[PDB]
């Protein structure tokens, strides 16, 4: 098994108005787009130590009474409302993952898209305030720090296909993002049950078999323990960890959009028996966000890709998901 190229790239420039220093980050995220489809995003500007103790927090104080009390409908029937927000149970002996997605808190009863009761939409889920002091806030905070990382991220994709620095970005709007924050625990366990282990085709040992990221883009923290794979032509590439920054990728969405000029890379999760954090934030746009494709390999520009609505898109993109790869 050898390792993926996950290059390093400062993208400070892409906060910042020196048009030239942008382009080169710009170019960097192209020629990753085009290589293995990784690279981790430094000098970000987000406090990810705050980040992971904040979760860790969460995650080991949470109760099974609380769990029941927040799960989504896949777990407690009583949540009908809740396909996306809330919590994802374990199982002892069968599924060792558990994790706590929440959405744009800008979903309030208020918001016109939770009036009309439109799917992919829903009201966040929160613990107890005085059993979980901070957390709600600090959740919330740290929505919009990463929304902030991914919006100067989208400037750079733009760039790098040649397009001017707004031409994802304008999709991305804080008052009606499809984004979500998942905040996953994989547990030490021992003995780590058998039934929550998958056997790849190639006999690699796997906590999450191979999929496409569902998102436009995808901006990831993982603690430092190594588990990713990156499928390539000559086989799965090790990612390497990094707990200072941000791991991106490009999801399907993209590659529909650039006529698979930059693909939605297949990537799936080894098992390891450890203590570990995946939180995952998936730049996701409005629910009517059409953006129209196009192919940077041809002069014109044309392609016969037809245009996708964003939010049919997703909500095709999240069942799909559930199927092929199970319940989270
Ligand atoms: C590989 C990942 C980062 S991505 C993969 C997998 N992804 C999902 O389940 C999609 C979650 C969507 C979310 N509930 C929403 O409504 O927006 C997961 O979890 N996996 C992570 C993992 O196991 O670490
Ligand atoms: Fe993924």
């Amino acid at each position: 098994v050898s390792k993926a190229n996950v290059p390093k790239i400062d993208v400070s420039p892409l906060f910042g108005d020196d048009q030239a220093a942008k382009m080169r980050v710009a170019q960097q995220i192209d020629a990753a787009s085009r290589d293995t489809g990784f690279f981790y995003a430094v000098n970000h500007g987000i406090n990810v130590q705050r980040l992971s103790q904040k979760t860790k927090e969460f995650h080991m104080s949470i109760t099974p009474e609380e769990k029941w009390d927040l799960a989504i409908r896949a777990y407690n029937k009583e949540h009908q409302d809740q396909v996306r927000a809330g919590y994802y149970l374990s199982i002892p002996g069968k599924k060792a993952v558990e994790s706590f997605c929440y959405l744009n808190p800008n979903f309030t009863p208020d918001h016109p898209r939770i009036q009309a009761k439109t799917p992919t939409h829903e009201v966040n889920v929160w613990p107890d305030e005085t059993k979980h002091p901070g957390f709600q806030d600090f959740a919330e905070q740290y929505y919009w720090d990463v929304f902030g990382l991914s919006s100067a991220l989208l400037k750079g994709y733009a760039l790098a296909l040649g397009k001017e620095e707004n031409f994802f970005a304008r999709h991305f709007k804080p008052d009606d993002t499809l984004a979500s924050v998942v905040l996953i625990r994989y547990p030490y366990l021992d003995p780590y049950p058998e039934a929550a282990i998958k056997t790849a085709a190639d006999g690699t040992k796997l906590s999450f078999e191979w999929h496409e990221d569902v998102s436009l883009i995808t901006v990831l923290y993982q603690s430092n323990v190594q588990n990713l794979q990156v499928e390539t032509a000559a086989g799965y590439q090790d990612i390497e960890a990094d707990d200072t920054g941000y791991l991106i990728n490009c999801g399907s969405y993209m590659a529909h959009l650039t006529n698979n000029y930059y693909k939605a890379p297949i990537h799936r999760v080894k098992w390891v028996n450890a203590e570990r954090q995946s939180l995952p934030f998936f730049v996701n746009l409005g629910y009517d966000s059409v953006i129209d494709p196009f192919d940077p390999r041809e002069p014109n520009g044309k392609s016969d890709r037809e245009p996708l609505s964003y939010g049919d898109y997703l909500q095709n993109g999240l069942v799909s998901l559930i199927n092929k790869n199970g319940q989270t």
